[PDB]
């Protein structure tokens, strides 16, 4: 998260840190045993890291558990990033409390203008990287299709939303891929892609959650 600030301790209960010997993506818990993130962040085995806020040391609210299941969103495309969504199902159950808790899925796709929280460990410039050992925080508005559009490098699909600032400076950036987006209690989007990150005219681009709820049910309640 480029121009954001480190969260309060465990303020952020949902989020998860994919971990495969390092930090590579975030992602989000949606029920006691199931995790929710960005396809692109697909590895054959996976460490799911919840209860964390200094990934680097241990705190002792730390609760690691092996993936059991990695789902990638069948269409997703690696080309566009259309689709970018991925379940994972965790080994065993996470014991749920104050530090390790659920996000709830969207009711109804959030309208522009809405507020949002970002979250992640991701690189924290603009340029060069930086990664930091506490879980990073920015709250950010959901822009209009148009907007975005207007002066970036770059166009989204009816499965993305962009989050940002069109002025620049704040951004979510490589790390905090897969990792949420929650507005008013709801996990709208999955931090996807971008133009470079924190850049004038080039505001982040988001999964768009809403559109996914139904396939979301099906897969968890079929595996
Ligand atoms: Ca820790």
């Amino acid at each position: 998260i480029v121009g954001g600030y480190t969260c309060q301790e465990n303020s952020v209960p949902y989020q998860v840190s994919l971990n495969s010997g390092y930090h590579f993506c975030g992602g989000s818990l949606i029920n006691d045993q199931w995790v929710v993130s960005a396809a692109h962040c697909y590895k054959s085995r996976i460490q799911v890291r919840l209860g964390e806020h200094n990934i680097n040391v241990l705190e002792g609210n730390e609760q690691f558990v092996n993936a059991a299941k990695i789902i990638k969103h069948p269409n997703f495309d690696r080309e566009t990033y259309n689709n970018d969504i991925m379940l994972i199902k965790l080994s065993s159950p996470v014991k749920l409390n104050a530090r390790v808790a659920t996000v709830a899925l969207p009711s109804s796709c959030a309208p522009a203008g809405t507020q949002c929280l970002i979250s992640g460990w991701g690189n924290t410039l603009s340029s060069g990287v930086n990664e930091p050992d506490l879980l990073q925080c920015l709250d950010a508005p959901l822009l209009p299709q148009a907007d975005c559009e207007a002066s970036s490098s770059f166009i989204i699909t009816d499965n993305m939303v962009c989050v940002g600032f069109l002025e620049g400076g704040k951004d979510a950036c490589q790390g905090d891929s897969g990792g949420p987006v929650v507005c008013n209690g709801e996990l709208q989007g999955i931090v996807s892609w971008g133009y470079g990150c924190a850049l004038p005219d080039n505001p982040g681009v988001y999964t768009k959650v809403c559109n996914y709820v139904d396939w979301i049910q099906d897969t968890i309640a079929a595996n």
